[PDB]
């Protein structure tokens, strides 16, 4: 039970659970393409999690054989927003995977987000944010660490993924290997937009140093500190 | 005599020694504003060194009062290109100064470079290029770290500036703090622009591995591998 759904409106549903996997019918997206998925907690075990945004059933990576999801209303997903609503940080020790259409994938959770061994299958672009989505009227226009002071961590078993990552929060503290087709770092309180372009920094009251102890598998590393120790 | 000018039309000539510190007269900048000066031998101390693109007398940070440079018959250059000619490496163990009109600064060697607590005043860009320049009828078409496999080395002490820093090399082994405004470091087997826009990569027949094992004190930086340890 590392995934619990919120159950308001835009908590997803538990499809399955195939050898330990748990199988997320994410909600219905939005006419911006973005199925906003609200969570109480957000943990992935080594099984994984499947995310399914698929329109006609077939074979997962992580889960075996799955149907559609009649949640999309015959249109997948562009972006799946998963957040965490409550104060429970996030422990990922496996592969998250979009079942069906690709799309890009965001977990946000201002408590804190730790990665060991953690991956993404079928995504465009991956992120992990240690801060808050910002919706205006319904629209998602970035995301926020302004006022906040907690961790990303990347341990010893780090992260891969074959598409895009961006790794956005107060601080970042990695000792593991990460992979992917390019690395982005935004470190320190901003605003940014739905793309992660900074809008705004601003200097926290006490330093937030970062550290990037293992290495990184990329043929394109951006590291960026508004307010990094390798 | 750390720097020793090459004798042909491209060498600089040194004009004082203040203190330790050698004052190189840069030669007369190109129609491109390239001020192309060749050494024998490019290696800096303690005490520093400076290069003088002056048009007026006055003070220098690091050689106390300097006079203008007759080389540059009226015209500061924009960019001063210091390439090695022979098989020796360079070592930099103190401050590249720019007397006079700031320029960007780029030192070339392909035999390798090491930085040991060196830096650069008063320059908008510098950049150590473990490469050579690419000059196309008298015209700088860019740098090229092709068939290279020889070092970039950043010693305990560092490397400081105030301005923008480039470290272009087939490998990095940096082991002390990177102070810049941005860092950008490229790897591999390359060709670049005269922006460092990367034009070609190749793969080397082994492993150009690349390690930052210091820290970054800068706002934004910039690894690519085309071929990282942190």
């Amino acid at each position: 039970n590392g995934i619990v759904p919120d159950a308001g409106h835009q908590g997803p549903d538990v499809s399955a659970v195939n050898g330990g996997t748990q199988v997320i019918n994410i909600v219905t997206p939005n006419n911006e393409g973005i199925s906003h998925n609200q969570y109480q907690d957000f943990n992935v075990g080594k099984p994984g999690a499947v995310f399914n945004n698929a329109l006609e059933a077939g074979q997962s990576q992580l889960a075996g054989h799955l149907n559609a999801n009649s949640n999309l209303n015959g249109q997948a997903a562009s972006l799946i927003l998963n957040e965490v609503v409550s104060r429970n940080p996030s422990f990922l020790l496996g592969q998250a995977e979009v079942f069906g259409i690709a799309a890009e994938y965001v977990l946000s959770n201002p408590n804190g987000i730790t990665c060991d061994g953690c991956g993404f299958i079928n995504t465009s672009r991956s992120s992990l944010v240690v801060g808050n989505p910002l919706f205006e009227n319904g629209q998602l226009k970035g995301y926020s660490t302004l006022n906040n002071t907690n961790l990303l961590s990347l341990g010893k078993n780090g992260l891969n993924t074959t598409g895009l990552l961006d790794l956005i929060a107060p601080r970042i503290d990695s000792r593991g290997k990460i992979t992917a087709a390019e690395i982005s770092a935004f470190t320190g309180q901003n605003t940014f937009s739905q793309h992660f372009d900074i809008l705004s920094s601003q200097k926290p009251v006490s330093a937030l140093d970062s550290y990037f102890f293992g290495s990184m598998q990329s043929g394109r590393i951006r590291i960026i500190n508004t307010a990094v120790k390798l």
